């Protein structure tokens, strides 16, 4: 056959099997005669001689580099006419990601390109996945235009070449949006009581809240309420409820791209028939 | 330079230059070893020896041939690197033809194809040349509408600027009607030999009969000796009468058609311009 393959720091076998009468034998490194017979040419302590019988004259290249990927040759000579068998030593590399792209925040509905270049024995094929909601593109490059905040999270780049493992590595896209009201329910207290309203919104970057009552804002210092944040929620507290205290609030969510709100009653108890 | 060029059937001489302390050397014909320092592997004659010095390794191939062209590498081992010098044997051989159209007789006007094969390293180049005008300049020759006067020799000479071009040639004969080139009148005295005569330029020549009154003379009668070289007919008269005073007719025919002039035989007497 044409290909001898052998992984990188592993060691290549060069055997020749000889039919013929043969009366000089040697192993070539291209044109550099590396082993005549028994007279060793190269002076590089990898290459060892293995075999040398009339039937196989085989050396060995142990710890192989990839500057020793090319031609080797069999020459020999019979007493008839010279003959030559020619081998390709290729010489095998896990493939590695070298350049990736770096954690990106965009805003929503602008471009996205994220390249990966991988390097390896033969040259590596590459795909990228969304790992959410999945094999995005099969390229280097990969583009997404009108980037949708579904479309937020890890992308992982794995180049394959059918050596080892294949070599895998993450980019993490961050999509801002606007934010939009996911919690908002009424409540009810009777007169004296303490009355919680709260909402919450979702948004990167998060949403902060503010709270209002006929379009006039209300602070956290009033007496009788208390305005307290967290992650996405907010909540509205009356310690004490008053008849006043009952009717509409707005909470409304901003980011650095959007506004929105929801209005939520606080309403006193009593029977309801469907 | 890279290149040893060396005409065929010459010696290649394949020298090798070593500037380094070199520790081993061989001349290698492609990846096949033909000289390892004084061990000659090659079986063939024709591979020699020649300088074997610390600075000199040098074989030579007599009686090259075409299937020596190629590449001859000295690889050497030296005491930090094996080091390598490839030269290309580039064989020359000098042109010859092959295969050449052969002679045609060919009719007026109809289509001719000659042709000139030849082979040679580098391969050759060819040109023809009409030899009665360098017609073209490829193996194939074409004229269409030959016309007589493209009769002749055609001539192949296939170059490659190594030793002689090789030269030869083809014949083309060209059939057409004839036509009378030569036809004077004969003026004769009353009782002495008279000679008539016309001539047909004709291929293949023509042949001539001779007409009085749009009738043929015959040869075998008295008085008259019909006489045809290749183009030309002699109508002779011994004794001349009144009677044979007067015009006769030459008519020339060949297997593609005829032609005729008129001649006269005619009596002295005084005339005026
Ligand atoms: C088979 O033949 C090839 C071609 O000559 C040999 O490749 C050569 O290998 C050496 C190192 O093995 C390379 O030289 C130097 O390596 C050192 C690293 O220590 C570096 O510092 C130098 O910059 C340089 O790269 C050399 O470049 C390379 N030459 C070529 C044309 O590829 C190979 O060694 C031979 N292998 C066997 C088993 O005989
Ligand atoms: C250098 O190496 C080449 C091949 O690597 C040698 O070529 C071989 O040369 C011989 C004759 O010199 C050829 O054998 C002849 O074959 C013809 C028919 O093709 C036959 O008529 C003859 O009787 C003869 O056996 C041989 O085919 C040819 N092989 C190739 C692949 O070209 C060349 O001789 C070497 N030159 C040297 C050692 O000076
Ligand atoms: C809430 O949203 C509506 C638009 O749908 C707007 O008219 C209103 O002013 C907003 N309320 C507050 C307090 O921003
Ligand atoms: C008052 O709250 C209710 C419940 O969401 C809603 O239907 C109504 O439109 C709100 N009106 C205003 C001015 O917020
Ligand atoms: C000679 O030529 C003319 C026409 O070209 C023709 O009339 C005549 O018959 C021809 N033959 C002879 C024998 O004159
Ligand atoms: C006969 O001879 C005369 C004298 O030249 C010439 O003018 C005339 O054309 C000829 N007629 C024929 C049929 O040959």
């Amino acid at each position: 056959m044409d290909n001898v393959t052998v992984r990188q720091g592993e060691s290549a076998t060069l055997r020749c099997t000889i039919d013929d009468r043969v009366t000089r034998v040697a192993w070539l490194n291209r044109s550099t005669i590396l082993y005549a017979g028994n007279d060793k040419w190269s002076i590089d302590p990898r290459v060892i001689i293995l075999v040398n019988t009339p039937t196989q004259y085989s050396i060995m290249i142990q710890n192989v580099d990839v500057y020793d990927e090319g031609p080797y040759t069999c020459s020999v000579q019979t007493d008839n006419h010279p003959k030559t068998s020619r081998v390709h030593l290729i010489v095998q590399v896990p493939p590695q990601i070298m350049n990736i792209s770096s954690d990106i925040t965009v805003n929503e509905g602008s471009s996205v390109t994220l390249l990966c270049l991988a390097i390896g024995r033969p040259e590596p094929t590459v795909t990228w996945r969304h790992l959410s909601v999945g094999f995005v593109s099969e390229d280097e490059y990969l583009e997404i235009s009108d980037i949708k905040r579904d479309q937020s999270g890890e992308y992982e780049c794995s180049a394959l070449n059918d050596v080892a493992a294949p070599d895998v590595r993450k980019v993490k896209i961050t999509v801002n949006y606007p934010p939009y009201i996911s919690k908002a329910k009424n409540t009810g207290v009777s007169v004296g009581q303490k009355g919680i309203l709260s909402c919450e919104a979702s948004a990167v970057p998060m949403a902060e809240f503010q709270w209002f009552k006929e379009e006039t804002r209300l602070a956290t210092g009033l007496d009788g309420m208390r305005i307290e944040n967290k992650g996405r929620m907010s909540t509205l507290t009356f310690f004490n409820v008053s008849e006043k205290d009952y009717g509409n609030y707005t909470c409304v969510a901003t980011n650095k791209l959007g506004n929105t709100n929801a209005s939520i009653t606080l309403y006193g108890p009593g029977a309801a028939l469907v």
